[PDB]
């Protein structure tokens, strides 16, 4: 029951990432191209709480937009794996660390104009670095480790540009003040 | 300063997007291509809150996700207009409104790994519809009016997906609750 038909869907890109430019007849009758990243797709992003009530987050090179960005563990949900797992292998590989409880926060799309993408935030709890980081090539971070009541001094005070990880910062919020961590 | 130095950018869509394909050098000397969308571009949010303590928000389609989502309105800022301006003509075209103050709320990148984008989030006061909606072909979209209460329900029961809205819900709170109006 979607409200516009495909006529031709083609392949713009299949890596770095893959895009489509479909061709469709709008709910109008007329047709109109439209360009996007194609579903089903996902990642994960997942806040790792300390038990002293500090977490563990990322300075991460972001090249679109030519600035290192404090973030939370995330990455794409491989083939086949659950949200969840992606969160707790993203977590392993960026900051080495493992985490006991992670509590699913709500689901969102970071931009449904052009992407299908969801997004699945998590809480971590009883957070703790057990190995080195693993990196690949192509990524550019770092590891740190902040107290909760600074991170959410910086989203109160609107330094937290990425979306996703204010995002998760808000939903978390409640369950961190529900456990006693802020 | 920037961590990667650029061998060859090449346009990959004019439009309806603008990509690109980015052969870079990255800091490990080896070579990565990179496909984003660049910048500088953005987009405004409005989260327009009438007197009487509803919003004007809209059900919209969003192609890519096959879904209608209920969200803020909002639009791409264009050359030489300023956020602001853009923030309130998306309002006049989307739900034929027209508000007194617009208090900027904090900027944020939606997918600083896939497009340079900035959205700049408002609060609008005293919200009222003046005249029709100007939708253009393409979108397909309707506007409703909800008691804030009910909005942010949703929002704590998580059932806002779009990530822009619910950030844009987040950062209007303290506002809201300060002018009486939640």
């Amino acid at each position: 029951m979607s409200p516009w038909e495909r006529i031709l869907l083609e392949e713009i890109l299949s890596e770095p990432v893959r895009l489509v430019k479909e061709r469709v007849r709008t709910h109008t009758g007329r047709e109109l191209t439209y360009v996007y990243r194609p579903g089903p797709v996902a990642a994960s992003f997942v806040l790792p709480v300390t038990e002293r009530g500090t977490a563990l987050l990322v300075r991460q090179y972001r090249h679109p937009t030519g600035k290192f960005l404090l973030e939370v563990p995330a990455g794409k949900v491989d083939e086949g794996e659950t949200p969840e797992a992606a969160a707790r292998r993203e977590l392993r590989e960026e900051v080495g660390a493992e985490a006991e409880t992670l509590i699913p926060l709500p689901s969102f799309h970071p931009q449904p104009s052009f992407t299908a993408v969801v997004f699945h935030p998590f809480l971590a709890l009883k957070a703790r670095v057990v190995t080195p980081p693993t990196l690949e090539e192509g990524e550019l971070l770092e590891s740190l480790e902040l107290p909760l009541t600074e991170v959410y001094a910086l989203l109160a005070k609107g330094e937290i540009q990425d979306a996703s990880t204010a995002l998760t910062l808000f939903y978390a919020e409640p369950h961190l003040k529900r456990l006693g961590l802020l």
